[PDB]
């Protein structure tokens, strides 16, 4: 909101290289999900009368199944082949995968989990303040919005290597979608959250009145805002997803960095170039300018 996600900002490099690899077809839904997913962003009032209906959510959970079924459908295709190799390089093609797979079901089921409890919570009191849930929630969504962003380009460069064309990796490929979700659908049945964002909580004519809400909304939260993570935990729900998550989150970023590494070695050698101070930020010594990447905060 500051600099977690602002950082991306002044860099277009990710929606230039995406843009161009892409194209349109997987740029539209990941394109106009951070329109909404950052403009879920509140402080006033106004954000206890949107809470009233899950509307940041509809959105949200309406693209995410978009642009996670034209990478899923596009990927399925691409596994069929991989770089010009074939030959043992490909063995890390599989675990490549691996880590930018979990990182984007790791992001997306936690955006409709942040909504669903953001409101879920606030619904069961209707008569609390805004910035004690406000704090966390420009944290948690930074880093919620920040990751999914950074992935969909780091898993989308990768699918633009593959387009090359292997031999007998082509087999191996099939074999990476198949180590990271088999059973489970995709991520973790994501439908099943499209079914509780339509949950809602509707009073009269009021459960949203995004209308003059988005008035003050954007005009308190560009004003200035009073939070930038003040520290001060109030829900204390959500932030055990980002929690949990930020903590594993090195063990996706890792094996996807050690594998790109390589996998981007055999094409090019430039990718960890630009990437290196053109990525994203690169977390510039820790996260968070005041309330840190929390481990866990105990139970």
């Amino acid at each position: 909101k500051v600099e977690q996600a602002v950082e991306t900002e002044p860099e277009p490099e990710l929606r230039q290289q995406t843009e161009w690899q892409s194209g349109q077809r997987w740029e539209l839904a990941l394109g106009r999900f951070w329109d909404y997913l950052r403009w879920v962003q509140t402080l006033s009032e106004q954000v206890q009368e949107e809470l009233l209906s899950s509307q940041v959510t509809q959105e949200l959970r309406a693209l995410m199944d978009e642009t996670m079924k034209e990478l899923k459908a596009y990927k399925s295709e691409l596994e069929e082949q991989l770089t010009p190799v074939a030959e043992e390089t490909r063995a890390r093609l599989s675990k490549e995968l691996q880590a930018a797979q979990a990182r984007l079901g790791a992001d997306m089921e936690d955006v409709c989990g942040r909504l669903v409890q953001y409101r879920g919570e606030v619904q069961a009191m209707l008569g609390q303040s805004t910035e004690e849930l406000r704090v966390r929630l420009a944290s948690h969504l930074r880093k919620l919005r920040k990751r999914l962003l950074r992935d969909a380009d780091d898993l989308q460069k990768r699918l633009a290597v593959y387009q090359a064309g292997a031999r007998e990796g082509a087999e191996r490929g099939l074999s990476a979608i198949r180590e990271r979700l088999g059973p489970l659908v995709e991520q973790g049945r994501v439908r099943a959250a499209t079914v509780g964002s339509l949950a809602g909580q509707p009073l009269q004519e009021r459960a949203q009145a995004w209308g003059e809400r988005l008035r003050a909304r954007m005009e308190e939260m560009g004003s200035r805002t009073r939070d930038r993570l003040d520290e001060v935990k109030e829900q204390v729900a959500e932030v055990r997803a980002k929690l949990e998550e930020q903590a594993q989150q090195i063990r996706l970023q890792a094996e996807a960095a050690q594998a790109r590494l390589k996998s981007r070695f055999e094409p090019l050698a430039e990718d960890m170039q630009r990437q290196w101070a053109g990525q994203v930020e690169k977390v510039q010594a820790a996260e968070g300018t005041s309330a840190a990447p929390v481990p866990s905060d105990n139970h």
